[PDB]
């Protein structure tokens, strides 16, 4: 499949791997956010339940932008169940936790991991000579870092 | 209270039966709507604004299902009974306490009443279908989906303490 | 029930007086909201759809003014009293007839009750202002504007026959 | 015509039965949609604007139910039959009078046709459920809820004369 | 975790399994719909690309309704990457197809499987004495059967 | 001087300005009439007729503004003040002592029918002066005025 | 049927002529609206979704132009004739085939029928202007713009094969 | 008879009807004035002043309707026809031969200031008659009229 | 380029004539849209923001009329000619100055070009109607209404100095 | 600074008095707007998201009441004083702590400051009415309604601990 | 063409360099916008409506980026050059063929030009950053994201044939 | 104050550097937001309405950028400093004059302050990038694009005098 897009061939290759790696952990994190959303229980239920839906919409939008960029560079976006299981960097989410603080701890671990993977991806994409992909990761980084603060702010003090 | 003439051909015996089921449910749904605002105004505690605002969503839903149920009484040739006196004589809910304020207090009182109305509407689906009115049973099924979801949102605030 | 501490500095005797005015008005406004839907569902006659739909706009208005009155009770450190039992013990409205159907019969019944509530709210403006609480008086003035317009809409339907 | 292959695993005998029920209902729902606009344009009398406008809301609902019924035929591998000739050969409604103008005369003509289509769709829910197709029965149940309410809105204009 | 919801205990158990089984295949199908959306190529690209986004929104809405019902009945909704991999009934989606007809064939297989699983779930949920859950599956069935027709209509004739 | 590059001939401009300012005065009076009736009608169809007349008033506001703006595009002065309308309207004074809905409908039907018919003539007179753009403004107004006249007459054309 | 009195002063002979033009065009526009949905449900082939959705846009436009044409008949004192029997007796379109599925086959059948209604409406503009009714000719000119654009959209799918 | 359950005393009703119908006539004239200026103004600030005056006209339409509806709630007849407005307005005839923006702003400032000041007095006279609900209608109108008068005067209060 | 076959029955010589009128107008409308943005970006002076924003509304209008004119060419079986090279060979507008900045200088330059295009479109109405195509004439009349209003808006800024 | 001439006829002594009241209140409202965002960004604890989002609603309300107060100063011929230096010189609020994070600590600090501005505005209503300016007293009454409701929303999070 | 004075402190050498980069890109983006509509009007073939409508989304995007690029020229003290003559002298695109109709023909011509502009804007990001203007580089980066996505949407229609 | 723990792995020295840059910028952006409204209320002259309205659009943008900058401080574990006292101690803007009214005098005062804040944020992009924080540099880049356009809109009102 040819493309007129003239980003260098080795920059395309490099950046497609960065993209598809991040895609898998973003899709996993999208699944995790709904898993916590459905099963959380405790005094702050409705506010955290609803917040997690806004995070899921953001993850859906950044995972679509990342996958569409793979394809613009001539690759294959890899977001099926099997590609995500083989490529995700996140540990399996616990399916036997319910308390809000337990889900906040588990989400903070994973949100922090994805936020920091995307932070790295900005630099790696820019250094590869693709500032257009680096801006896709920068936009994702701004939402991931804000979502990470929102979650951490719930546990940084007890009252 | 005159029976009204209509081309709707649901049998007369099914109409009478389901009108009773509807009006009974209507009274407890109106009382539950009043209860929901009573709690909403008077709740106090650390989760005030989120619980306050959630209760207004519930009240809109109870207004919509109470209206669909009352309209169905009239479609079947009956009289919808939703005045203050009808609600007082027919509601199945215990009087709501007017001297509670803590959020957890209101949540326990709301869960009692939401669970009673949720379960009443779950029975009304089966009773309406068995009386031979699946259109009325579908009205109650839509109400049951929102009452079971609302009962879950209330209970999930107290099922764990952290 | 218990009084709540607040930084709001309206004098305590003014708070006590105006909470009584607001809770009294709240019970009749909630009863009038129930009456509005009772008529909405059961009226029948040549202008059915227009009058049926108009009454839904009136019910939304009553819901918004009832909410603003109740919230004001609580801002002044009181307990808003809007449960079925509080409304039944405090409403000034006569029980609404459940055996009427003609539009003109509902209009008469509604005009009587809308008039009573419009005039109650009119007096509440003045009583609130004399107690030194123009903020509460403005809540009642906003409600009075809507109640007097709604009363006019109802009466204009029966003031002429053609 | 011809049967189209689908992965949809509703049994073939149930598909054939329910396609017949859906296309039969589609023809009377399309005729009723044309009837609704025929009456809407030609209404004359004191109740004109509200009845004229209400009939457009009913037309939009009949368009949406008729589209849902037709799409279900095709989902099951059939051919939806909604052309002028299919509707003429399959409708159960008597020709609408083109020489009536008084609103009461259109209301009675509409009540007869709306009653027939409401009651046809009421039976379609049970026939579809008996065939083992609750998905199609739900399409007819949603239609029934709007037909029964529309029938009540029509009849409520003539059940009382004031 | 108690609930006032009085559906019988054995109906709750039965229906939670039906729900969580369907949840896994619906989430897998949601992933598949975006995998095809990103990678399809051919003359009908934009129309099929855009249609698949509407299907994904529908699957997101029915998977949320199914998962929230599990929890209303006192269960645990199971939608993490690992729960979906262990419970999905769909075969791995091919990651090396691009032609629109290849993706339509693969989506038709999977949409047909999920549509037919949900059709069964209506009956099983109703027979268990839970018409409120059966209506959740009925609403999903109407969208799955329409989406299945939309996909099949593209291949039922060649012009 | 209201010098413009618009090349419609100067005599056509002056002819069409007069047609537009005459219609503007009767449209503004009819807009005042519509609210006068709206506020004071009483009877069984009150809310439906009350709300309908507000839709008619918005339409008259939009056509009156399009007619006035066209006068100014053609180099004229739009004449829509209270005194201009009193000296140019063709409508008879609306009665201020009627309340029954049927009495307002008869009074509105007379005045709506006069304005609808003046606008119908204005299409042809503007086209015949060689200004089909102004004729289109009046055609758009005639479609609304004729529809509004039918909605009013439909209420009185049969007794029930 | 009967003619209704109106203050509208279009001359009586022009009213009679244009009512005939309007009711004639109304019948073919309503039949084209039915055809457009018939094709839409039963289309099969690679450009399914785009053509299916486009035909829904065309049906909304035909609904709005048919309503504008009908409403003009009544403004001029006539009776709008849009029932199933009136459409059957007056339509100029040939019966739409119910056994075609391929999208190119629906496109050819739609192009024949849209071309006929576009050319009928083009002629209606000049016949209405000849009768001295530019207001009615504008209704038809608005319809002609949408019909000629919709005919080009259909024909542009078949004028080239790649 | 316009018998109502509204219990404002009959003498207060008649006093406040007169205040409302007097203000209604000057508000309707000012709404006509606002469009008269809007159509015919010419000069460097054309589009901004042209569009602002449409916002003012919508506000006058809404206050005039609230004032008229209050007359009828109190058992009166709202008087807003062309002839009622000509016999009751307090505004001087607007000039039809002015075009410069500064000339329209001066003419509008005179008339906006008169209506703003009549409405200011109407608040107190309605409250003193024992009708704070009608006083609130005039207070809402005064807030818009005083803001509109400031927007007009701000254009002329400094030269640049 | 080549002629396209269509069912549209406007006579072939009329089609040919009106395609020439439409393509000629299209080139000057596209050049005027470019000129409108050139002025929008570069104007400077005391009424900058109001005039800058107004020109964006004019550009959207020119875009919509340019699109309607071009689409009409193609409906009549022609080829719409809107590329940079077609516009350069067919525009009637003089090159816009790139070294002006004062608002009054841009207004003068725009008034000249808006006047030329408004007057071209005015003549196109008549030429289209004389060729027997009132549908195309109505496209030009809609554009003329917007062009004559936009010309007035521009000229009203310079017709007085205060 | 300088006073500007206006046709507004509120007496000159009333204008001077109310301009002082307005500018005084403007300074404390702008400082409260800054405080509300200071707390919002730095809140930490279990009810983070609900309190964070609620404070944004309060900031929009303070922006709209501060703008209405400032605009009234200028309507009366004065100079609105809302710059950083004017706020610093005129605010009645104590400096907000920048080293607090726990949500209960921000709630106590916000309650002190919202209570002060609510009570200042309550007094401003009566001082404006005493000066003979009911139009200005209405601006402050509208602000008082939102300040008293926002103060209750803050205090209701701390009046009970569960 | 005068240089305009501004407080913006980007160095003069960077301003001059980036103004040239912007104006060059502006000319090819305007030509590409014209090309996009040229194709949109004249395309014919089986995927007509989907491709026709997609091209209008592209044209809106090119209008938005062309505007942001031209505005940045002026912010840096330059003259935006977007007239017909400037575009003709500066565009890098070959003249678009006016005698092609097949969708695949238009797609190949569009992909050539979209690829040239996409690649020009990709270079402009780096050239603007290296000239020391990351704010301008961000304008080009936003444009590059939409041009690369649009180039992909065009190429994905021809990268496979089924 | 104190540092909050976060999983955010931007190096600690980069976090400290960039928190200083963000809080310094926040104080001048808040002061500029207050300046913008100070000028907006007190403008007098022929250009009043369009300048008054434009300044509210700039205020909304400064609110949104200032919120984004403050939130980034907290994301990095810092304390956002936006209270009246922090702004007074940290702003780089000279006090805005309260005794100017002519629009040209406010435009020059605004141009000075907007220029200073545009140029401060331009340097913040490069300082943040030098610290290894492109996420924070993008926040300042988005702010820069709106500050530079707002500065050009202000300066374009005074760069020419006609
Ligand atoms: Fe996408
Ligand atoms: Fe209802
Ligand atoms: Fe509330
Ligand atoms: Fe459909
Ligand atoms: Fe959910
Ligand atoms: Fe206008
Ligand atoms: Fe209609
Ligand atoms: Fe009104
Ligand atoms: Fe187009
Ligand atoms: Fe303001
Ligand atoms: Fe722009
Ligand atoms: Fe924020």
């Amino acid at each position: 499949h040819k493309t007129k897009n003239d980003l260098p061939s080795n920059a395309k290759s490099t950046v497609i791997g960065i993209l598809n790696e991040s895609l898998a952990s973003v899709i996993d994190l999208a699944l995790v956010t709904k898993q916590a959303h459905w099963n959380l229980k405790g005094p702050q239920f409705i506010a955290v339940h609803e917040l997690l839906d806004t995070f899921r919409t953001q993850l859906d939008n950044h995972g679509d932008t990342i996958a569409e960029r793979v394809v613009q560079l001539g690759g294959t976006a890899l977001g099926s169940l099997q590609a995500v299981s083989s490529t995700t960097k996140l540990k399996a989410y616990p399916t036997d936790i319910y308390k809000i603080h337990d889900h906040l701890d588990a989400l903070i671990e994973r949100y922090g991991e994805v936020a920091n993977m995307i932070r790295k991806a900005i630099d790696d994409s820019d250094e590869a000579g693709d500032p257009t992909t680096a801006d896709i990761f920068t936009a994702a980084s701004r939402d991931l870092d804000k979502s990470l603060w929102f979650l951490e702010a719930h546990v940084q003090e007890k009252s």
